[PDB]
């Protein structure tokens, strides 16, 4: 509808990808398909990747990807979607700012110089992708230094829908809570992503602190299974987990929670107050698949583009499947000049 109607915040990261071999995964004790945070023991990993293999660089970060995709589907006006995050004052940081602008997103960064711009290694093997996030500057986001400044907070107050990936809970749970409480107080929509199994395992306390404020929860089938185990649900059935998650304690009685769990090429599951329904993924051709992680970010971006236009949930799901089908066959969450969705 109008400028700054959709708000997002998270970790701005420059993706570094390359096809590697079994020896490289074994050397760093990497699982073929996984997403983890970079420890001190992984400093060797990033240098060896860039020195032993052919790498490509693409602007990334989960929430940033979803916001760029939402803006793409909205088309007009420019700057309908806002994004906040922290970066370094370097060449990598200039790449991220340049790409956010070309995407027509209203991006406002917290720039500092103690830490370099964050990066994320994507170690590819065939149809598998092992991700390692070295947050660096991204982990320096401080609400008192950015989110709380008058000029920035005003942008959050213009939003009708807010979205933050669960990944940001490892950096600023206080920022996530300030935004979630504001939405609850002003009967606006607050949405969140489970993001990765490690969020439901090691950061479950911050996750459960924010849950009462979550109007719409997104996640894939492995994140749903981990969340169920850690919360003691005692079931591994995706439809039952969606039902129990939907029923969790909620603050704002004016909006019932909606839970959406994707299952790759299998049906997308949606739980509402009254039932649990399934939506087929009609794009079944596997041949040209490239990036399933980015496909999940694009699914959320498509869904959000229709939620701000006030469309039925059926249409939000169709838009999510459409955007995921475009991004899944490309690198760097890129897409054609204009969407073909009416
Ligand atoms: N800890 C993290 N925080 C934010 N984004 C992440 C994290 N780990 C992986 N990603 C992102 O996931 C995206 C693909 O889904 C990549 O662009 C990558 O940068
Ligand atoms: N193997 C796959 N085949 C087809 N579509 C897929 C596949 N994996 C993911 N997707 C699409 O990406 C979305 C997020 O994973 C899915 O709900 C689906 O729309
Ligand atoms: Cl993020
Ligand atoms: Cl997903
Ligand atoms: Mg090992
Ligand atoms: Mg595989
Ligand atoms: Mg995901």
């Amino acid at each position: 509808v109008r400028e700054n109607i959709l708000f997002g915040m998270g970790n701005p990261l420059l993706d570094i990808s390359a096809v590697v071999d079994k020896d490289f995964l074994d050397k760093y004790s990497l699982k073929p398909n996984d997403q983890i945070l970079a420890e001190d023991k992984h400093k060797e990993l990033f240098d060896e990747l860039v020195k032993k293999f052919k790498v490509e660089y693409h602007a990334g970060g989960s929430t940033q990807n979803s916001i760029k995709v939402a803006q793409w589907m909205i088309q007009q006006p420019h700057k309908a979607a806002t994004f906040f995050g922290c970066i370094g004052i370097d060449k990598f940081g200039e790449i991220l700012k340049r790409k956010a602008a070309e995407a027509h997103v209203d991006a406002h960064y917290y720039e500092q110089n103690e830490q370099p711009t964050g990066t994320c290694a994507a170690c590819i093997t065939g149809d598998n992708r092992s991700l390692i996030a070295n947050l660096a500057a991204a982990n320096c986001y401080k609400k008192e230094k950015h989110l709380d400044l008058e000029k920035n907070w005003m942008l959050v107050e213009k939003a009708r829908v807010c979205y933050i990936a669960g990944f940001f809970l490892t950096v600023s749970p206080e920022s996530v809570l300030k935004v979630a409480h504001h939405a609850s107080e002003n009967n606006r929509i607050f949405t969140l992503n489970l993001s990765a199994p490690f969020i439901s395992q090691f950061y479950k306390e911050s996750l459960m602190k924010v849950m009462p404020y979550v109007d719409i929860l997104f996640g894939n089938e492995t994140e749903a299974a981990t969340f169920a185990r850690e919360q003691g649900f005692e079931t591994k059935d995706i439809k039952e987990i969606a039902k129990k998650t939907q029923a969790l304690p909620k603050m704002n009685s004016k909006r019932q929670r909606i839970v959406i769990f994707t299952q790759g090429r299998d049906d997308t599951i949606m739980a509402t107050e009254s039932e649990v329904t399934a939506f087929a993924v009609l794009d079944q051709d596997q041949k040209e698949i490239i990036d399933t992680n980015g496909a999940g970010d694009a699914f959320v971006g498509g869904f959000l583009s229709q939620l701000v236009s006030d469309k039925p949930l059926t249409e939000c799901i169709r838009a999510g499947h459409y955007a995921a089908s475009i991004i899944i066959r490309r690198t760097g969450c890129t897409f054609p000049e204009k969407p073909d969705f009416h």
